[PDB]
């Protein structure tokens, strides 16, 4: 019937019609020749003149008077001049706190790959537009720590730095989350630590840091106010709230010293709003169980622990049929939920956070007549077609204000 | 461009350069993707050069293009559309298009296997009881006493104005679903329609939860005829598990040949709406999929509750747990019964090996990242770490509406 991608829920058989993919003005990779969404980079995923930001600032505008139903009011064409004037005079123009906050929910509430969006309404924002030097951006993180850690009850945020201008450097945060383990390369070729943070790794030493040499050492960050050189701060031990690993039936598990850190902080994201560019707004939420078990512990290229746990538990790892690999993963997934609730630090398994997930879905098809939805970020990396959201066909595109990869500051 | 492939355990790229090659539209477009859709959402030059396409890559194929034999082909097939409005294959160009629908199949994680098929030409068939014969040797020779074989059957092709040939069922061995008017069902709720399509062309149905239907098949402009399969024909496991000695008492079964009836093959422009093919189940595709969505079987808590595991909360992960056991069975008992079946950890190792010749024979490889990926334990297989580029070649198989 209606002229709008048609989207089915192979389980309950119910159909609905993305109509916000229409509101969509930024392209994807996909074609119709060829589909791309299986990428987790594509070159239309990486990243002015007055017309190009006022057009994107107008939209930006009316969405705001949108969301607060005051479009076509006198308030809201004068928001809509004073923008222009700004840009008119200065190249650029600047969002009031309100509309910095409206737009840093509505990025989150966009973002395609995120599973955690049920929650988008209540994010924390902090406004560090007023932040002139590095080590103030370290004052401001730790802040954001404290607050969005909360004693293991975590608390969603998001710490916003001035945004780039015309001419001058920007502020960054060089490491891609707040807290990361070190790896080491070892002479070896192999890597002690997190494979994943090499180079960070290598970063901080040439900018100064003494290495040490476990398996789970915090890095330091390296900040970088505006045309200067990033400088090197030591997150204080006690801000960083840690989870031993152990398993509530196999009790070795606690003797292969595993833990992980409780905040997720993505640090190395672009905020866009209106056309105005945060390059340093990082954001925190909570975990959801896998992201830990499965990827950052089982991945090949990440701690690779499958085969160390497999043998513990005395399974046949000399064949793929015995399964052993996927019975070490779920008793490692099961740890990582059982060592969090018994530290008392927030966690969401899988199925809970799909589920939510699917609430969420049907919200937004009624409040914005849809939902984009990055499938294979969606379904989850272990026991997929358990959960609800693999039977649930999703529509990927790209909204703004958007969370955007960027390159690496060096 | 060209796009740029990525393998993120590795670190290795390639370029596929093969998606140029595509003349069919998918449904993506830069505003939205649309990958993760099942179905799509819906005359004479265009049939002459699909057909020339075709025969130049028969051709090539034999390593005799530009030769006598080439030119004088594609002048019979030029005559034959300019005169008739459609052509007919030789065999061998039948042979040739089936293996490379199956090999240009994005969704297929078996293709590793593509160029050993046993194509059965059933062109010479002019009655749904032929098409019973033909089906019968198709499932002999495929299900060879558990030593699984790989093979499509392929009737005649569809002429314009006369209707087609088809197999209403979705694979030629499937399990009933008997709709209870207390909402609930009976069996595999996949096959509720089916069923009821059966029982009003005079099926006598059973009660049981894997009563095996019989088949519905049809020939041009004719009502379907009802076939019931010979017991002996259909080869099933029943389902025990290495440890868990309650397991064989849930009373679960599963069928050997996995042969899915209802897609059309698409070769040089012609269509074949009933051209039936098979080859081996991968264990999760049962195990998964068939028992524990929770629109099929969904023999999750019923499993859970036997493992004494707590079903009160998502987080004791008792759903992993009872799923994870639920397919070590299926492979224990295949194997137990010398039936053919791949793990899914093996299928999609074998999957990279046949990524890595394609990309060296054709510069690419089709695939479709979701259905690729298995549907348990996705990271923990290489399939899942593996950028993919998703896009339509000919021939293919393709999805028909169902013919009632
Ligand atoms: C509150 C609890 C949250 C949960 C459970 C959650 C869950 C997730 C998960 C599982 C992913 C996939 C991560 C991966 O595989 O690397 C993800 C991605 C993402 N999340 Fe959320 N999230 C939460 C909060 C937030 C917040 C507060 C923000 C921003 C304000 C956010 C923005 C994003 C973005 C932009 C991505 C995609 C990142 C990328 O493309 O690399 N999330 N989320
Ligand atoms: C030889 C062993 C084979 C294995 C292990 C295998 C494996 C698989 C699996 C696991 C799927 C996903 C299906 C689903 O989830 O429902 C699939 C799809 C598919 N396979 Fe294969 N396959 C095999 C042989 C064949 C053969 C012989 C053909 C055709 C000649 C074929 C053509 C296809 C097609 C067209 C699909 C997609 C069907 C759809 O979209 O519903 N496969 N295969
Ligand atoms: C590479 N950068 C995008 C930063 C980075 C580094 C390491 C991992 C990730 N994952 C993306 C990501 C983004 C936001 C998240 C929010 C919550 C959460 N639990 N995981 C989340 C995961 C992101
Ligand atoms: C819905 N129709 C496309 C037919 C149908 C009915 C029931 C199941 C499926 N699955 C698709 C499918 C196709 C080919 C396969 C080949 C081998 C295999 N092991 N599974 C395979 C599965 C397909
Ligand atoms: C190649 C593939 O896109 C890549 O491995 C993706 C798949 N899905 C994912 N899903 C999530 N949530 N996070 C990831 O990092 C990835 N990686
Ligand atoms: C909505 C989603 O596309 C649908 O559930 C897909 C996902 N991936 C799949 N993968 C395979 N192998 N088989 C399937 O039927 C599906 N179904
Ligand atoms: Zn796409």
């Amino acid at each position: 019937g209606p002229k709008f991608p048609r989207v089915k829920n192979w389980e309950l058989g119910s159909i609905t019609y993305d109509t916000l993919c229409a509101q969509s003005q930024q392209d994807g990779p996909c074609t119709p020749r060829r589909c791309l969404g299986s990428l987790v980079l594509p070159r239309k995923l990486q990243t002015p003149p007055a017309e190009q930001l006022l057009s994107q600032a107008r939209d930006f505008i009316n969405q705001y008077y949108s969301s607060i139903k005051r479009s076509g009011s006198q308030a809201h064409e004068e928001r809509l001049q004073e923008v222009e004037a700004e840009v008119a005079s200065t190249g650029t123009y600047h969002l009031r706190e309100s509309e910095l906050v409206f737009g840093a929910k509505q990025a989150w509430r966009n973002a395609p790959r995120c599973v955690g969006r049920i929650q988008w309404g209540k994010l924390q924002v902090f406004d560090a537009r007023d932040c002139s030097s590095a080590q103030e951006m370290f004052t401001y993180i730790c802040n954001h720590i404290k607050y969005a850690t909360n004693r293991g009850n975590l608390r969603s945020a998001i710490t916003v730095f001035p945004q780039r201008a015309p001419g001058r450097g920007d502020f960054r945060i060089w490491n891609s989350q707040l807290v990361r383990y070190a790896g080491y390369r070892q002479q070896d070729g192999s890597v002690r630590g997190d494979p994943a943070n090499v180079e960070i790794t290598e970063l901080c030493i040439q900018h100064g840091w003494t290495p040490g040499n476990g398996r789970f050492d915090v890095l330091p960050l390296l900040l970088q106010a505006p045309d200067e050189a990033p400088e090197l701060f030591v997150l204080p031990p006690e801000l960083v709230l840690e989870v031993p690993l152990e398993h509530p039936t196999l009790e070795w598990f606690a003797a292969l010293g595993l833990r992980w850190y409780a905040l997720p902080a993505v640090s190395n994201m672009l905020l866009e709003i209106g056309g105005l560019e945060f390059s340093a707004a990082p954001f925190s939420g909570w975990y959801m169980s896998t992201e830990i078990g499965t990827r950052n512990l089982c991945d090949p290229h990440r701690y690779n622990i499958l085969e160390d746990v497999a043998v513990c538990m005395d399974l046949d790892t000399r064949t793929t049929s015995s399964l052993w690999k996927d019975k070490a993963a779920v008793e490692i997934n099961l740890a990582v939920l059982h060592s969090f609730q018994l530290a008392k630090v927030t966690i969401v398994d899988h199925h809970a956070a799909t589920v939510s997930f699917m609430k969420h879905l049907d919200n937004e098809q009624k409040a914005r007549g849809g939902c984009p939805a990055d499938w294979a970020w969606i379904v989850p990396p272990i026991s997929g077609s358990l959960t609800p959201v693999f039977h649930q066909e999703m529509v990927n595109y790209i909204l703004s204000p958007a969370f955007r990869y960027q390159p690496d500051p060096w």
